[PDB]
């Protein structure tokens, strides 16, 4: 309904221009929105709707309006539930597609559908106006912009400003994480007297206390002994939460921190999913790890990577694709019902987190941090 | 002693080819150790503690020895008290030289003075290799790397590994924040029944409740009047701390903040010192902001600047270095026992922070952020 997270498979060859809105709307390429807007001027005058094949993972809440009479403003404010951390504090832009609309009113209204969006954070605001317009019309605005990466992350507010509630508004940031993963993050305005509607999703700080798994020496009481395989699986799943079961290792943060030698093993399991025989969209497992390569040790690059791998069902078989770079693989555990997240022990030191998604639930595990 | 904030003069004429110790060493140029190296050879040689005199400050704290007994390490760690914010993914790189040193002792040790230190920052940590070595003697190793100003804030850990618990040991991060001002935050190694001794360095959020100064609404009530000066003073100095008290003022967050129109002023207060009569070392006042000049909507580069103005007493006349772009500047009160720290209303907006250092006191002012 108002609230949820979806999946699907994302081909180019279908969206008219796919290709040419991923590279030069969704990617940081021309600095003027001239380009961007011709692709969409084009495209979107043929399907109004054509931006919402380009999202892999689509993850949206119900946020109520809040009219602010004085101003004559009707707000829709909300944090996004980011999926991975937006990447280190180095020079690294990403490309965010912002699109407004709404449904069109029965009754022909008196104010032109106004709107303005805006980005902030703690320190700067990102201001969505007529200068980042790529596309309009009668009940549909998109903006463009470029981000250092570092910013689009938790604590980044998206706030929406009308001048009517608008039937059936909503605003989508989408945010491509890599070259053929887009993920959007959609607002959907509900009534102002609902309580908020946030989808499934969390976020978990797996190696709470990175200090405690400094050294093999607690290991045995953790669970994390080549006895245990250096496996102490917990509950990622609430309750009333659907059928299928997420679940998190937390003994690969020894892997990443532990300074005393530990058991060696082919390979990790990070989380694994239960519950694939009744899914019907593809699952999405993306991953953000710094890549090992050592560089200038005198001016170290410290650029963060995502790659997103993507578990399939065909015909009833389930297959993943695969990367060379990306850290992690995506292969069914026992059964077909499950779905296991594996990394070579060697990579963890380098992995900063891994996020599960799938329909109707989102999962942000995170190797850093204490909170 | 093991902690404290001491300040001085710095006059690259006065330091043995200061000039190129500071282009070379202190500023990002040639990515390989040689230049730096080669100056350092030949100056660290004849003095092998001459680096501090290009410490403009010198912040230290006292931190407690942690033995890895199953390493066989003797480990120093500590969150230095970093003056101002580093930067925005937008700044440059910032040359860090890091000194790890010990007295040298009288009877010839079993093992050769040992040192690795790393900055371990939220996500990425920083390890200084010895492909970062640009000096090395029997008790002393010097360091340097480029890292993104961003980096350089709090959150940075700084970790020292040795492998005994060496009389004297200390390490030492140089930090240039700009051409003429370098801050030096210093770890002095102390028993390892101690508890860490912090300096009097603290991190005020002037404006807590940011948006608590979005109109003027309250500026009454609050005492932040054209009739009062828009002066609401706090004492920043601690009841048992030295005679110099300092104060924060926190009218200044309706100029940054506020919507609603506001009076006109000549100028505001934003801190002030009294005790300028008993100071022995100059005085310090560190801003950091942005500049006021706007540019590309679709890529809005948010550059942070920083800018250090230094008061200093001559034969009992206190006078200041008077700054350009630097929105601030310093002057004295009603009487020469008072300095006050002056800006125009119309910088707030772009004001991030500003910096008060001298003898044994450090108070970092935020004007964003309400932690």
């Amino acid at each position: 309904h108002s609230s949820g997270v979806s999946t699907q498979s994302v081909d180019l060859s279908q969206i008219k221009r796919g290709d040419e809105i991923q590279a030069h709307c969704l990617t940081p390429a021309e600095t003027e929105v001239t380009e961007c807007a011709g692709i969409l001027k084009d495209v979107l005058s043929k399907n109004l709707h054509e931006l919402q094949g380009l999202c892999n993972v689509k993850n949206k809440m119900g946020v109520p309006w809040v009219s602010v009479e004085e101003l004559g403003q009707e707000i829709i404010t909300g944090r996004l539930p980011f999926p991975s951390v937006g990447g280190t504090p180095v020079n690294d832009l990403v490309r965010v597609l912002v699109v407004a609309e709404s449904n069109t009113p029965e009754e022909t209204p008196e104010e032109e559908f106004y709107a303005y969006v805006e980005l902030q954070t703690e320190l700067y605001t990102f201001g969505l106006s007529d200068d980042n317009v790529v596309f309009t019309s009668d009940y549909m605005t998109v903006w463009m912009i470029d981000i250092p990466k570092s910013y689009v992350d938790v604590g980044m507010l998206t706030r929406a400003t009308f001048l009517e509630q608008w039937p059936g508004a909503k605003v989508t940031v989408m945010i491509p994480y890599s070259s053929t993963f887009t993920w959007c993050g959609e607002l959907g305005a509900i009534s102002e007297e609902s309580a908020p509607q946030p989808s499934l999703s969390a976020r978990s700080p797996v190696c709470k206390n990175s200090a405690r798994y400094s050294t093999s020496k607690f290991c045995e009481v953790d669970g994390c002994t080549a006895e245990t395989g250096m496996e102490k699986m917990s509950l990622l799943t609430p309750f009333g939460g659907p059928p299928q079961q997420a679940k998190m290792n937390t003994c690969p943060c020894y892997y990443k921190y532990s300074v005393s030698p530990l058991p060696a093993m082919d390979h990790l399991i990070l989380a694994d999913l239960a519950g694939l025989d009744s899914l019907t969209s593809p699952v999405y497992v993306m991953a953000a790890y710094f890549d090992s390569t050592h560089e200038n040790p005198v001016r170290p690059s410290s650029k963060l990577y995502h790659c997103a791998l993507q578990m399939t069902s065909h015909d009833g078989v389930w297959t993943s694709t695969s990367s060379e770079q990306c850290p992690i693989r995506l292969v069914e555990g026992q059964s077909q019902n499950v779905l296991q997240v594996r990394v070579a022990p060697t990579s963890m030191p380098n992995l900063v987190g891994v996020s599960l998604m799938l329909e109707g639930q989102q999962y942000r595990l995170e190797y850093f941090g204490d909170h």
